[PDB]
């Protein structure tokens, strides 16, 4: 990929992010590309598993999360993040820092602060995990991303 | 590049590890290649900047570099560290995590520990900076990075 890009997944609790992005990640490595997905419980545990729930900590988890994404993008891997967190601002953040950032919105019927214009919105539990990687790869092909 | 790698510059203080990182970043890039310098205080500066210098926060320093060069080394990235460090034991973990990793140590005549049997062994100052950088490459080739 002359330019990668990074899939950022957000919604409530219990909407299916983690699904979606393992699903993601497993589809795109079948179809040949560099891939890598940024689960932030897993980079969490591995790198700074004791590093507490403050207000300082929380974000520097998110910098280092979106650094990595911002790094794996420009260098031509698709970045799939499953971030735990409510709240729009780490994700405005993260589009400002990454040049290829492609939001995917999984939306249910701290509270969670919706997106404003997502670049795809998905029904949570309503098509099945294969339409929902489908409609992901179609929305980045449409961006010009794939 | 098929299979990226990790240049690791390792030495003690006034050796020219920073300079030969950024001729070396300039000279991939100028070739071609996807190039990332993890220069150890610019990541600090600009991922947690406040966290102190504790035994704790040293090790996740370590960790986040170490993890970020694992990541980019793995899809294709030529990955150039200059960690500033004395010690042994953050360059042994980083070759245990890293695949493909090419340590360049310059030996000049809290104290340094060297290597026990880098890659490459640069005398400082006793080159011009060009010609460290293409004794680096020449390395690189013979292990089959480049
Ligand atoms: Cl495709
Ligand atoms: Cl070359």
């Amino acid at each position: 990929l002359e330019d990668g890009f990074t899939i950022w997944l957000t919604g409530p609790s219990g909407a299916g992010k983690s699904t979606l992005a393992y699903a993601l990640e497993k589809k795109l490595l079948e179809k040949g590309f560099r891939v890598e997905i940024l689960d932030g419980d897993v980079i969490r545990n591995t790198l700074y598993p004791n590093i507490g729930f403050s207000k300082e900590a929380r974000e520097m988890h998110n910098r280092v999360v979106i650094h990595l994404a911002k790094l794996l993008s420009k260098n031509g891997v698709i970045t799939i993040v499953s971030l735990i967190s409510p709240y729009r601002a780490v994700r405005e953040y993260a589009r400002k820092e990454i040049q290829n950032f492609m939001e995917v919105y999984i939306h249910s019927p701290g509270v969670y602060e919706e997106p404003e214009n997502p670049e795809l919105k998905i029904e949570s539990h309503k098509m099945s995990i294969e339409e929902e990687v489908d409609t992901v790869i179609r929305t980045a092909q449409k961006l010009g991303y794939l």
